[PDB]
């Protein structure tokens, strides 16, 4: 099934996550193409609030993007 | 799109990598499709070996299942 | 020959009830039922019984998506 | 009694079976690691599992004392 | 010639009752019924009863899977 | 089950560590049923020096029988 756009490319990740996870539940690979689908719909901004751990590197990057 | 088995599962991610290299190439999700195609193909222990930190954890880990410390 | 993951757990039973009939000191019925608990039982479980380090388990925990 | 040393190779035969389905099937189960561990302690003398999985030393000696090592 | 581990365990009370009668003072008739206890007694009861350090012995029941 | 004299008895004891030893290689049986009978063939003195630990109890008790290393 050729992907046509973003929903559907997160329908497929959650796809293999519940074939991962019905046929092993050990596969740490379930865990992260679920993550990666929440990932799809995340916006930049809130991806790096997320993802960068130091907060002031987290200010410099919202200084040069302009968020409050 | 029917998942039947493994390698199609593994193909699948992969083609979602692909996707959003052409569509996204900003998004995080191209790097988390593979990493995880890659993890796919990667047995427990090794696996394991590259996502614990602590040495004493990976050694009781390793002592749990049997493999060499 | 083994078919499903239902029955290699019912294999694994089955050879733990034979060491307890036969040999109540041989520790293998006690990690052949081990084995068929972990048979079902989800990476995220598995790694909370199993990894002895909180920072680590906090880490695999992030790496993998799973909410505390 | 050489029938029941058959038998317990039997059984040992299935969890190295066991083992086998699961390596082939979920590559990421623990229970291949477990399994084939119990058939390495099925062929494995009482003092030398104790000496692997006893830690402590003193402990180790005194049992070593008890069955008279 | 024995063939079973009930009567092996008979052998060993019947041991233990022959110097019983014969030489009371003998410490074999002690250790033949202390076999015969062991002989049904499970891995994990016996451990409980001959390990000294609780440290070596919380980490077998880990091994094993015996809850304390 | 006719036990005659001390001689049956210590060979019953070896065959009863010789059935478990072939047959449940775990059992610490096997290791304490050849104790006893490596205790039955001992006498008193020998037996009283492996298994009393303080040598003062012991120089005590060889004097109470008058013994002499």
């Amino acid at each position: 099934h050729m992907i046509q756009n973003r929903a559907q490319a997160v329908d497929q990740l959650r796809a293999v996550a519940r074939y991962f996870r019905q046929t092993e539940p050990h596969s740490p690979v379930a865990y992260l193409a679920d993550k990666a689908a929440e990932w799809a719909d995340m916006p930049l901004h809130k991806w790096l609030e997320s993802v960068v751990k130091d907060d002031g590197s987290l200010s410099h990057i919202r200084e040069l993007l302009g968020v409050r």
